């Protein structure tokens, strides 16, 4: 059981060892397409690639490659697409992927600039009157509105397939206070944000998989998805004790390498799930408490 395990690990001060064991046991599958010469400029980081078996293929005969993986959680019955922060030449591909996969939401866990360098291209419009056109994939993107909170912003975007003139509403959830290789300010802030995403319908089965990204699409993104899946699993049978967090993380790592980048992100993942469990088990008022403690206003 996670809370007792949490205490055992904290007491023995062995998060580093627990975390390293997960890395040792993590799946290793080929990433041949990602490593092809023609795709070198479609990858942000040399050591972070999508496995071939779970990579998202763009529906174009040209080059179907994008650094994105489909994490399909069978038991939990939820899917997520984890991808890297778009590069200046892959913003059209990113939106092509959102369209073809029928995604309703995009969860961004990083800032365009972190630690003095560019971690992601400005792939969405910052002003209503300045829409963006991705000519390579023939897609149009317009900012419809935005709701800025203290540590996250929610934007409503309109994505249009210029070929058919079909349009869709895309919700953008931008967590702005999560440091690279770091952890959220508190389980509260993180949980308040995850539940904001959930309440929007973006994670629902009627839509395609939500697109989740940070800079590499494995650390913060992994932490976000692990927490969500674990909470959904204990929701399925109202049995928090049946959920094995390490087991769930290992299952997710069969779909994309390096999910959860530090021992403290793993430790934070446990904290988020244990605190989130109060809501799952019937204490509805805890959601208001998180909102309060997160200081979003
Ligand atoms: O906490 C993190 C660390 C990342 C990271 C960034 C660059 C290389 C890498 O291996 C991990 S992320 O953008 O996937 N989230
Ligand atoms: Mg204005």
């Amino acid at each position: 059981e996670m809370e007792k395990e949490f205490e055992q690990i904290d007491k023995s001060g062995s998060w580093a060892a627990i975390y390293q064991d997960i890395r040792h046991e993590a799946s290793d599958f080929p990433c041949r397409v990602a490593k092809l010469p023609k795709n070198k400029n479609r990858n942000r980081y040399r050591d972070v690639s999508p496995f071939d078996h779970s990579r998202i293929k763009l529906h174009q005969e040209d080059n179907d490659y994008i650094n994105a993986s489909l994490i399909k959680m069978e038991e939990a019955q939820r899917s997520y697409i984890l991808t890297q922060g778009p590069l200046p030449n892959t913003c059209g591909h990113f939106w092509e992927m959102v369209w073809e996969q029928k995604s309703r939401g995009v969860v961004m866990l990083n800032r365009v600039m972190e630690k003095g360098s560019l971690k992601c291209a400005q792939y969405w419009p910052q002003k209503e009157e300045k829409e963006m056109i991705f000519e390579d994939t023939n897609l149009k993107l317009t900012l419809i509105s935005e709701d800025i909170k203290s540590y996250y912003t929610v934007r409503q975007l309109e994505l249009e397939n210029l070929t058919t003139q079909e349009t869709r509403e895309i919700l953008h959830f931008h967590y702005t206070t999560w440091p690279d290789f770091g952890v959220p300010e508190s389980p509260a802030s993180f949980l308040n944000f995850l539940f904001k995403v959930r309440e929007s319908g973006s994670l629902s089965p009627e839509h395609g998989p939500v697109v989740v990204h940070c800079s590499a699409g494995i650390g913060r993104s992994g932490t976000f998805c692990l927490a969500d899946t674990c909470l959904l699993l204990m929701d399925k049978r109202k049995d928090p004790s049946s959920v094995d967090i390490k087991k769930v993380l290992l299952e997710m790592r069969k779909f994309r390498m390096g999910l959860i980048q530090t021992a403290d992100q793993l430790r934070f993942s446990y904290l988020a799930v244990i605190e989130g469990a109060k809501f799952i088990m019937g204490d509805s008022s805890v959601q208001d408490q998180w909102k309060e403690l997160s200081h979003e206003d």
